């Protein structure tokens, strides 16, 4: 797939940060390389945000929050900006899909059909909420007017991971912007480009200077500078547990509100009365979608004893059938993992799996001559206490586990520190809702898997997170509630 | 002297048991501590002291009660009725409970009765009403799915409360939690265990299932920490000091555990040029002096437009000097002692720090009476924004009075603070009142009033005064996990 | 085995039954009275004061006063809630007395009145007590230059009229929501069944309701009912009953641009698909129509059965129908009482005769029962077609039609081919089928694998000609408020 | 100086104006046409196809089919949203064309049409686009045995009738809410002002609305109007306009138990208290009435003035009245245009004559203006009492009565002593007085230190005989929704 002219021009120059409505270099001039994970080549050279750059972005966001058009605009004017931003992203859909394929590694056609569509729709959806963020009037006494206001919290720092780089930026920014906050946001070092391209479109849509500030760089410097900044009012992070925990401990010092979206080890449960054809397809897609680089991937596939060997046989064939290649080549179904480090991590987990006694029924090694490719992998002969069953692998790797009763699968499914999502396959109306009610996860799909939409909340129970993104629910993260009492005698 | 109620005598005449799994019990290791009467300094009761092991027993009971048996299976109508029967019982025991508050915490009995017990009753009545009404969403996305959310109780919640409004504080924790269907492990402050441990009898009589509520009296370092660090508690909520608030957020990180915190303040109470001055003088005085200043949302910075500053200082000084200090169980008392010797010493050292930095004690500024933990109502003037006493929460009957010259100036100076719990604004102008309310960074703003709370209105801090809200519908969301269910109907 | 009369019921019934206006038990101004009957025995059960247009006037003036000034107008929402809760506690204390009154006056079995009606009544008040403090409006972010807020103000004096089939429960569907908003109430019970409401007036008084907040005016539809409908100073009307009256009500309400809520009748389908759990569906189909003697607006009076199970379900329905124990509501043996009046017995027996002459076959029942009182046998009609009178029209008795079908598309179309739309049942074990069918039925309530469930928290009301508006739930509140949008210029 | 006509406007007016049915521009089946006029010149402005009963039937069938099957029924909520936002974008792109059509057909000044009416229409659609994905029902925690959820389903085919005073804006107040719920529409504009709607139909098509989702049927009350009101296959009706028609519509809707929303007239009070900012309140009182030539249901047609200020306010209003520049809407200097028709001018002049006959003083104006066109001078009446016709009745012209008062209790009582209750204004600097007075005024919208402000997000509608129900805001959606309560047995 030949590069669009605007992608070629963008990549032909150093990639600048976006602060206070301007494209700028890091103050101290540092740069870093992002790669193409299919070729291992340097894809661009990007300006590297340091602490002093974050502090500049924070002042920019503070000023835009406190005075100027953003602080003065009506809600309808604010909605219109977000709507225009969505339209612009849709206009640049092929450019942005190419950058995602190039920079992240995923198939261009998927980045275009799924990731760009979702980002557009998320911004459309949240433009909608700007004029509808309502407080209460509260009837207490004839002597007072009691009302609440849902005020924006102020300057928000946001950090996102590399698996759905553009989409993830929209999960953070659509709700935050809709409330009237301003933003200092950091993309992942592996994937800065789609966001920094999208910056052009915030400027074009007419966002006032400093409303949005994009600071690409590395967790331990740019990331930690966001986490530790005294003038950031609220933090939101999606990423590592270790980083999640760190963020929470640091935010303690300022009594700062945190939203976290972390990992999972989500179960996808095939009951005796499932439509087995459709469940097999849901189980396969459930783990293999986005190369398994998906926090809510259905990495534990629980299968009723009667169907266990049927599903294993089908999963093995489908895994071997997947077409691996560069995301910018048209026949590719599954691209490489994002980095050498991730490839080595996923291959390490496969070795640990075999070491602990499990059997690789398909895959279980690297693929192709170069690039960070891993073959789709199916593990079988697996038990609940194995490392590969307990821990999030974050690649195209599924464990398949038989079970004999519904009480049992619920227990086993819930016996996890994680609780991001779950799938249940059954044609029975009672069993579907009953099993859904008892699973400890933020999202349950009945007879489907991996569905997300702007309108429906997503987040973790237990150690898969604190709080919800998407829906009306996301808005509450970026608001402070003021209770006003007017003595009316 | 107010004579002790028969049921109060009876209660005080034996060891005060903790309440676990529906039973009154001693600590497993038999440890006990003393609570005191702060007006007299005498030992008031001997109370069973919860240790780590007793928190574990409580958590096990709450877990069991949550996962199966009547509390798990009950309809929301049946749950609501339990909570309303509890409120009715507390109301029947109102005199006994108000006496225990006056005795244990130190506040005037008639205020405990008219304010504290009344609010607790109303907070439970209000929350009983929410059980049947904690609704999720059905979400129109596509003709191919039913999309709905469930607001599920989060599970066992651990709650820690302070000593300044002991019983009311217990109700701000438990009303919302219980309405959601959570089960509870709650620790009263070691200075004020008694009203809660008495009210325990009422939960049992109301018909609460074993283990749905569990009260574990003791100390921050042991009972407190055991709640904070317990792996099987799903969610924590705390009201109290900042150091503990930070500690609790820090520790909750290890479990990715949701935290709600209600912390202290340095709340401004602002008298503008067109205030009704007589009303605003009364509201400025009551704003700080109510509950002996032991009030996180106390109006401890009184900002007074230059035209009225001398007039207001003069009045506050006279009012301060006239307040009648005495024991909470003496009928003539207007203000009781502080809760402890340590608090009295804390406040008095703040006062000394204020004099050391150049402020003037216009009234008060010393201990009171021959015994008990009393501090005189104190008014400081000649104060500047950089002074320790104007920055930090004193938590006694100590007010600073600051003049100002412009609205824009006072809004800046009111907001120049790490705290953001509450604020008051006094002006007769409809545009000024709302404009100033809007610009203040405070979780509650009163226009032409101060210190009003009601179960239906949320309360809590911006900035370092807290995370989250209590009261209102808003409190409920702390105790809920949201589950998004997608049903393929293609 | 006769259920023994509560002493309090015997005392109530030993005197003329007064109406309740402005806090006091009073006679009609003109002293007219009427008779209510015991439909099991046909005896006079009580003599009741008959409200005339002038008694409505006095009730309306009393409600107006209580709304505009005095304790009901001044009370906090907490205070108002507490009255409503205390009323619910009093009803629960008098549960036996009230259930006997239902059984005597209405006819239904005592145990059913106690377990169902009285408990629903109590729960309805407790649920709406809970709303008083939670009737919130909005603050609306538009511009920095304005504060924009709404108030959900009580409409004022509300006129309510209720039917005889669930006398006390129906009073609480009207008053719980109206009282929660802070309205004041002029309410007329059915001439057939005045007594449980008038007994309950004691408990409003004991609970501490201010004078005039509630006013109960027993009498007939053409005098007392019409008076409430036509009264210039009633702000809003709510009615449950006959369509012809519902139409009249809507027509008269035009003249004053008055908001109307209507809950009307139905011809609700109860649909057994091929993959139904036949055990529970057959029980659901039988209780769906026979509950309350078929005197139930949302009765499942059309039972559609997939061709595969048609014979099975017809045979089982006929057996159950023939096994029902008919008798007095105050005899412990009774499973089904009489119909409420001679007029209604005659109406239902007319429909049955009409069903016979249009060609349908009575597979069970189809006639009067026992030696006295207004009893009709449980009746099952087979060999029916969709254009029959008995399949189209509401019968309001223990009369079911059974219709086979061959495809899901077909049953949805036939179920929906009705001017009514109150309720529907769908029996299928399939998770996709249950929701899809539920989505496509035009009915205010759809039960999936059940039938006849109501709860204070879940709204109820008609599509099409089964009504306007909803009762129960948070939804009922909105009928009793006017929304006021306030703009405060803040520069 | 004349505003020069846009090319697209000339083009549109150079042919017969077709109606819009099932996605196509068509003539009336029987070929009837009617004339609309330019009320500044009294010239024929356009010839418009006239919908008859038969054309209404065709629009209803198209809407029915669009509702039951096809893209509109199948589309996601995101897809439906996007159609609505794109419509808003198109309207904005054609803002000058649409503003000219409004100036020409309705009368109002071009620049006000542009800045106010067109901006409000655009923002209305953008607001409602945003609701499509957010129309949520409830999950309701009752028992562990059931999942209880509600669906807010679109009612179906909706019949809407709008007046001539804000033609395009009024069209958006009906369709934004309705289309956001998934309903389909048969909408009739006023015969006096059909053009802007029928121009806008081109933009519904260009946005990509499926065939029959919207259908525009211009014509006359007694034929087109009545056919919408009386149609058996319209599910719900909404109307804005006269009282006599409002009452007709409610009466006719009884026959089908059809939900009705009415936005009717007012005689709204604009109260200037002793502590008002007097300069701002005089400007608010003058604009409250004279905006849109007084052709405004919520016009502040009763200016109450505290006695201290009475003379001052009278003198100011008189000066301001006599200073308004009357002229054609398409003339750049015009501050106020003519009334919409000869009949309206005659009505307003008949009112003014009644006021004189009853003893009131024409302080300014009170007669027609200019050499042709339906102009009336801005008119100020003094020496007025509460019982006069001109004080009680809605005149719908640029005519104000000015009433002195002496106490706040007095002005509230006199303000509320009306069958109308659409809107009110209160002018006071005092924070307690403002909210207190606002709490007591029986009106759907209360402005404190302002007047005539509307926004898509803030509900609007009448207390008493000013209406039933609310338009705008979240509240408007409920009128277009049937609530279904689903119970899923999960035992
Ligand atoms: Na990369
Ligand atoms: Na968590
Ligand atoms: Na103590
Ligand atoms: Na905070
Ligand atoms: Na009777
Ligand atoms: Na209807
Ligand atoms: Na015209
Ligand atoms: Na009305």
């Amino acid at each position: 797939i030949e590069l669009k002219p605007k992608v070629e021009a963008f990549l032909n120059e150093e990639i600048k940060m976006f602060i206070n409505g301007e494209f700028v270099s890091a103050i101290g001039g540092k740069t870093f390389e992002t790669y193409n994970p299919a070729t291992e080549d340097v894809l661009a050279v990007v300006c590297e945000a340091q602490e002093e750059d974050i502090d500049a972005a924070v002042k920019a966001a503070r000023s835009a929050f406190e005075s100027g058009p953003w602080a003065e605009m009506t809600t309808a004017e604010r909605a219109h900006l977000i709507y225009k931003l969505a339209d612009l992203i849709e206009e640049h859909r092929e450019e942005l899909a190419q950058l995602e394929a190039l920079d992240n590694g995923k198939p261009y056609q998927v980045a275009l059909d799924d990731d760009i569509s979702a980002t557009v729709e998320n911004y459309r959806y949240y433009a909608g909420w700007t004029t509808k963020i309502i407080g209460q009037t509260i009837p207490i006494s004839k002597d007072y007017l009691n009302y609440t206001r849902h005020e924006p919290v102020g300057v928000v720092g946001q950090i996102i991971p590399w698996n759905f780089p553009l989409v993830m930026s929209s999960w953070k920014m659509g709700a935050a912007l809709a409330t009237g906050c301003t933003i200092v946001l950091k993309p992942a070092s592996q994937t800065p480009l789609s966001l920094l391209y999208a910056a052009k479109l915030f400027k074009e849509a007419g966002f006032p200077n400093g409303v949005v500030n994009f600071v690409p760089g590395f967790g331990p410097e740019a990331g930690a500078a966001i986490v530790n900044h005294h003038d950031i009012d609220k933090v939101a992070f999606t990423g590592s547990t270790v980083t999640g925990k760190y963020i929470m401990r640091q935010s303690a010092e300022m009594i700062k509100h945190v939203t976290l979206e972390l990992g999972g080890k989500s179960p996808n449960i095939i009951l005796e009365d499932a439509d087995l054809e459709e469940a097999i397809n849901g189980a396969f897609q459930g783990i293999m979608y986005n190369h398994g680089q998906n926090c809510s991937a259905g990495s534990r596939v629980f299968v009723h004893r009667k169907h266990y060997e049927t599903v294993v046989d089908a999963l093995v064939k489908m895994a071997n059938n997947v077409k691996l290649g560069a995301g910018m080549e048209k026949e590719t179904e599954m691209g490489p993992l994002v980095s050498k480090k991730q490839q080595e991590r996923v291959l390490n987990y496969i070795e640990q799996g075999k070491k602990e006694g499990a059997t690789v029924a398909a895959g279980g090694e690297r693929a192709l001559e170069k690039g960070y490719f891993v073959k789709p992998t199916v593990f079988t002969d697996v038990t609940d206490d194995m490392t590969i069953v307990k821990e999030e692998i974050f690649g195209p790797v599924v464990v398949v586990l038989p079970f004999d009763s519904t009480e049992e699968v619920i227990e086993r499914a819930n016996n996890s520190s994680y609780g991001l999502a779950a799938g249940v396959w059954t044609q029975n109306i009672k069993t579907g809702h009953q099993v859904a009610n008892k699973l400890k996860a933020g999202t349950v799909w009945i007879n489907d898997y991996n569905l997300e939409n702007a309108a429906a909340p997503f987040g973790g129970y237990k150690q898969s997170g604190i709080g919800r993104e998407l829906g009306s629910y996301a808005l509450d993260n970026y608001t402070e509630v003021k209770s006003v009492w007017v003595n009316i005698k």
